[PDB]
């Protein structure tokens, strides 16, 4: 993942949420270096293990209690256990990916520094820092308000329907796991959006340099080809770093969307208190936004990477210089055999098409379920 | 979208249906220009908002009425609300796409003028105008008769089963929204069919120029390559202009097809009045024709664009001139890395394959639903 | 479709089954020519219309009879009507494709003659004639015995459970339509297998000419490239000729497989007479064999066409002659941008993958249906 | 399949499990040769036929017994018969593939020897032998303990719920068929992993030779291209050898996963003895491990084969030698048109994506089934 000064605070968040057991330090001549932090690695492992144990322990006491409010019937038990276990699995996979991703992180950061060295005019450090910090703050604030509203509505329903603080305490670890999941989403989205921005800047450089002395252009094209290859390598590195984590995040999004939609439709049919309906609608919106935060950056990066070949062809059709058109032909040959789609550890390609697939499931699972009640 | 004299009347229809908030005016030396029309933009926004509010208000009064004829039971309420809301969503998305699509429209029209300047022998202005006007008139006439028949059968059923004009008045806005949807279909089909026709004309020029003095052919091949690239850019521009609108139109087609088929099968099982059966069959035919009007032009354009590479290869195998065969090799290289499939904002590729997918859903959703009644 | 002497009898069968309204006649200097036969065209149209009317009339009298044996309950009526109508639709589509496919047939036959002129050593006229006639005879014999067994078991069940010859007479037209469908399958399989055989012969020529004086090889490679392009054009011509017919044939295969499997499982659960079980098993085998007869030739042709590029690359790596390696490079360039997959009028690609898709449906439709009985 | 000294013992296992009716013998000057073993071929055919007959006979006596413990109800009969028949089908297909795969085996082994002759520095004979023998021993030990545990829990349940040794004897042949299936998995995994290892070694050679006198490098690149083509041919040979067997193995994995998950959920709902729950969980883990053992090697080989083009491009961008860059261009041209994905006899491509598809089924089949109980 990306560790840059412009979004250094992001890294700190990832370090505080048991997802970045690393330490970043400038050396003498610039050059931030990322090394393993044994203290923070131990802290992250212990925190993840303790929190998973705590949430499962709370679930087990809720099931083995003389008055349950969320376990209750067998189907409710199964749904709640599946949801909690899916979140737990996503959290554990993210912590594991951050645990053994030191070498990939250093390689990606070195490649990103090398790439950003060339694209000096298009840096926009202030704008990128502002956007990244705004995204992180917005996501954290939204998840905080949503967790507060959920706990408030749950305590309200348990109070109207008397020994509820114990259940709330048992269920707090689930909410902290949701916080960690939000942090994981923030980290992955930041890295993928950085890759997409660098691809867009490369395309803009290629467009400006030729649509709007020959040796400067020759090594410019050479550096552009090198940067495109390095960006492809960075995409592959991010895939290796976060593939299984993103796969389990997508599984979590699908499961939560289906379960929340089914519960919302059932509650609307039963015509119960509207506050739970608003809470469920907010949860649906949050899950859809999570799915978008995962899918959109990968699709944007893949689309921006594939456009470079058209600009290269247009450049080729507007060159009367032989060594530089030879370099352009080499660039076109390199781009023809190239991929930049983020792969969830090979199981699927992460782009907007995933959304369609999810719909094709979310509808089907609903059609079997929604009308089975009646 | 396309704004040309040959189908200028089409644009007027799109302007009258709150879908084209633009003004087209010739300047001095030919050259139609498209500019933003503030009056018509405000009119379109106000009309869309007022009509959506009116149809939802009619639905809400129908639900909160002492005698409902379309809301009634909970499942009927859900089906009717989903259908109306889907049409509303498609209408709103189309109006939004036309609202903020000024720059794309001007770019597409300038590119189309540049392309059509080269293909002077193959213009067929009278034929294209006749076909476009016939398509628009046929679609409007069909939707008018269908809406009249639907309102007639609904008023007949409500009269035989007494205070019905109020419900008809409440439901008129739904029919006007259907009119706007038909206009949106007409506009998109016109643009996509124009792109397909231009691709076919380019292919015919390439076939005729070589299957049936060398510098004329050299710049002819250069202009053909430029026109093919510009047509690809126009396809991408149309995708950017109408992607989300086409996606929601496809969702509308699928939902309406499934709902109408289910209702028709249920009515046939109940063996009720046959007039409603004929009305439902007409609605099914109309929805299928809408789906075809969306899918067929995109598939035709994609197929016609992909054929150019075969003609280019055949030309390459029949050339003994070195600079022009070099140009032909450049054309082949450009065509090899090229796409022209219309994408519904990246979620799916719009071609005839979509039909198959729809069947794979329409059957499944029916199998779960049709036999669940018995 | 293919009209050659080696399988001329096949054409006669297609002429007798209202599928080939053409007349083939040698001219003076060899050169069979295919022309429109007005008498046979009128005969085919009248026979198809009369037979469709007869089968639907028999179905309608069976439904409106005081004792039905196949209509009976509403679900049985729906299943029988859907099956009969699907067969009718496939028959009508095949007759329509043969009705307006004169120009495609002549073009395909001329291209096939031109191709076969080059591949003189690999002709095997006796072997191809024997195989084609054996396939046609086997298919006709199998369908005859299956229809006889089905009518025998139906008359036996109606006799044990008395005025049955009337129902048998009403249902005979369905069996004649099955005969026409078998003829359509034979025709399509013959054409596709001929295309695949020609592709294989081209590949064998390419392998033998180089793995086992230079101008002979140069024009040999030129003729091989021309023949490959012509074979691709022939595949596209067959697609244009039989796309919608093959699509409806595949729909028929899927529907019949699902319905027969469901009926067989229901009968086995009810533990009724075993003779109907054997008849249903034979029908399942026949439907699977029909699906294979449609899918396998297209997949074989597509696989054999795609292999040529590997042989061309191997030839390129073993050539020290400059004009002929230039020709080989042109051949490789032509093969790189090329497709030969049979497309069912653009809706789907016909290959073995279709089988998988069918399973993914046949299982699902069964899971919803088989366990719904219990 | 692969017959090498490093894993010669593996072959012996495949010979003892009626899957490798061959005999491997060194000739005078090295060069192991594989010939048909008539004695072992007859033994394999007889053993497979006798074992299939024995397991079906045991099933039939269990069904026609005055006290059944696994047939019982109709749905239990159907599930057990389908599972046993699926295992039988996989076993028969594997034995048939090994029966008529002599020529493919010799061709693959000769090609593998030719390839391994070039990659002399990267041999790791001890490591490969250790890994292969460890994999075989681990798989056999796991299946042995699982079969023992299953028979123990079945005899325990039948004893607590008395004439059980007869049923255990009737069901032993099913367990021996499971042993044969495990052997088939071991053989296929060994061959595919060998292909993947050779691809990885080729990539490592290409990386080392250039990232870290010119004629040596020229014939080195030539030999690398030859080895890559031969590895592709070996992948195609393995596909031809084991396609239908792998397809039926995948069908077996899907069916067993779905059935075991459904039975486990039903048992957990019924809250019966936990020992059967642990046994079912172990069976689920084993089926998932089988599916991984089939899918992972093919995906790894396909991924390692596709990476060579990037290394070739990087080499091309770092060469100032004209004949060798010409050879590199030829290598790039060969790699551009090339595939190495294992195909299950054309029906599907075997990679990690299959897993996703399986989930998309396993969920759906469960959603229809799991909640239908309640």
């Amino acid at each position: 993942m990306e560790i840059s000064e412009t979004n250094i605070g992001i890294f700190y968040v990832s370090k505080l949420l048991a997802l970045a057991p690393y330490s970043a330090k400038k050396n003498s001549k610039g050059q931030l270096e990322i090394t393993r932090s044994w203290l923070f690695s131990i802290y992250s492992v212990c925190l993840c293990l303790i929190m998973v144990f705590l949430t499962y322990r709370g679930l087990l006491f809720d099931a083995n209690s003389n008055i349950p409010v969320r376990m209750k019937s067998a189907t409710s038990k199964v749904v709640t256990a599946s949801d909690v276990s899916v979140v737990v699995l996503a959290i554990v996979t993210g912590v594991y990916c951050g645990m053994f991703g030191l070498r990939a992180t250093q390689e990606l950061n070195t490649r990103l520094d090398k790439i950003d060295s060339t694209l000096s005019p298009y840096n926009n450090v202030k704008k990128d820092r502002w956007r990244a910090y705004a995204m992180a703050t917005v996501s954290l604030i939204v998840i905080g308000i949503l967790l507060g509203l959920d706990v408030g509505t749950w305590v309200r329903m348990a109070q109207e329907m008397e020994d509820t603080e114990l259940n709330v305490q048992w269920y707090i670890p689930f909410y902290s796991l949701y916080f960690i999941l939000t942090g994981l989403h923030i980290n992955f989205a930041n890295t993928a959006y950085g890759l997409g921005r660098r691809y867009k800047r490369l395309n803009q450089m290629l467009r400006t340099s030729y649509l709007s002395a020959t040796k400067n252009k020759s090594l410019l094209i050479r550096a552009m080809a090198d940067n495109h290859e390095s960006l492809g390598k960075c995409v592959r590195l991010l895939s290796r770093f976060y593939g299984i984590a993103v796969l389990f995040i997508l599984v979590s999004c699908l499961l939560h969307l289906v379960a929340t939609a089914y519960f919302l439709f059932l509650e609307m049919l039963n015509k119960r208190d509207n506050g739970y309906v608003w809470v469920q609608m907010l949860w649906i919106i949050f899950h859809f936004l999570r799915l978008l935060m995962v899918v959109e950056p990968c699709h944007l990066a893949a689309r921006e990477a594939r456009k470079t070949i058209q600009i290269v062809c247009e450049i080729e059709r507007k060159v009367f210089e032989p060594i530089l058109v030879e370099e352009t032909k080499k660039f076109w040959q390199q781009l023809l055999v190239d991929d930049a789609e983020f792969s969830a550890s090979g199981l699927c390609r992460v782009n907007r098409t995933i959304l369609t697939s999810f719909a094709s499931a979310i509808a089907t699972y609903l059609v079997i379920l929604i009308q089975f009640q009646k």
